Order: structure tokens, then sequence, then C-alpha cells
């Protein structure tokens, strides 16, 4: 737990999203950059970035925050800066056929429980492939 | 799970505060009237309690959200109309010899984990009774 200015915290979210009909190119050099960028990112919002693990189709974050810290706002800046920062580390996944790949328009935002498995692969399955 | 527009969310926090100096006057007929005004407070800022206990010195709510609720700005909500009710269903709570009971100015937030239980202990130990 953390203390802040009146009040004592831990909070941890899972924060889960895809690439565009989840297109399997968050491989190899591409899969270890966006780790690099996301990294930094989380930093640069003030969020520690717990864990996260990489999939060809998805992400998935575990990102310790504060009270303060609007989810919302920090899964705008995390897929968007993502999203350009990979753009130019990766120009090649700039694929109108595929609408650029990054990224699927929606999240997953999960607290912790024992079904975060499974309401992961859940969310992940919901979001089609084309 | 719940579904939004372009999100899939579960979000859960354990909120916990005290009275002030932990004086135990949350009893009784008192604390079941708390209950209801804060079963009350949290479904009129569109939260969900799951989850209530209350203590004679504290209480401890678990409550369900959308990633668009701000922590704070509930916990302000929660914590200000529940002093404000209380004084009015049970004005002998107005102690200033106590600086009023309600509320102690900290809150403990939480999600999830196998050391709640430990980490609102310690909370609540941290706050010292007069």
């Amino acid at each position: 737990m953390k203390k802040g200015r009146g009040y004592v915290y831990k909070l941890e979210y899972h924060l889960i999203w895809a690439t565009k009909y989840r297109h399997q190119v968050l491989v190899d050099e591409v899969a270890d950059g966006l780790k690099d960028i996301l990294r930094d990112i989380a930093t640069q919002n003030g969020l520690e970035l717990v864990a996260l693990e990489v999939m060809p189709d998805y992400v998935h974050l575990l990102l310790g925050a504060t009270p303060q810290h609007v989810i919302p706002d920090f899964v705008k800046a995390l897929k968007g800066a993502s999203a350009r920062r990979m753009f130019s580390a990766f120009p090649h996944l700039k694929q109108p056929h595929w609408g650029g790949n990054l990224w699927n328009p929606s999240y997953c935002v999960l607290t912790v429980s024992e079904h975060t498995r499974a309401q992961i692969q859940q969310y992940i399955e919901n979001q089609h492939a084309a």
C-alpha cells in the first residue's frame, strides 16, 4: 500500500486490448519493441507496469495506479501513444488492408479475481478476426 | 463483466474509512441507519454496493464501478453525503468533543488481493484513537 495526501491505496488494473481484426503482428522484434514502448508510456503517465504479456494479436497489462488516475484517460494514452510509436518504429504495420492493425477500438479492464484468465480469454474470443 | 460503449469491464474497489478518533459510535440503530444511507448513496452515484461491513469505528465497502467513475469523487460523495445524512438521522453524533465523529479525513482504497484483510487491519490500526 502507498500513502498519498489523505489516503492510502493499492490499485491494480488488468488492461487488455487486441490488434485490429486480431491480425497476428505482435511477434518477435515487433512484440519486443511494443514492450519497451508500453513500459515507457506507463512510466510517462505515472503508472507502474507491474506485468505485461504481449500475444500476437493482443496485449495484457497489469497497471498499478493512484486514485486520481482515470481509467479512460490512461487507456487512451496507452493505446494512442503505443499506436503512434509502433507505426514510427515499424512502418510495415501501416497496412490499410488490416485497418492499419493498431488497434481494435475496444479495451477490457478488470480488477483482480479468480476468473481473470477466463475473462480475458472470453473477451479476446469475442473480438472477431476478419 | 459488463459491457459499455467501446469497453468491457469489471471493477471492484474495497473502500475503508474510520470515525474521527476511532470513536466507537457506529452501533446498533446507528450502524443500521448508516448501512441504509450508504446503500442509497452508492446507488445514487451509479455504484453497485457489492458488500458492506460497519464496525463500531469504521466502514468497509466493496463497490462495483465503471471505468468512468473517479475514485476521489465517489469517496467524497460517499463520505460527505453519509456524514450529512447521519447527522440528520442521529443528531447525537454531533459531538464537538469528538470533532463531530463523522469522519476521519483519510480513506483507504484497495483492489482485491490475498492481503486485503491485513491491509485493512494495518490501515485502521494506523488511525490513532483518542
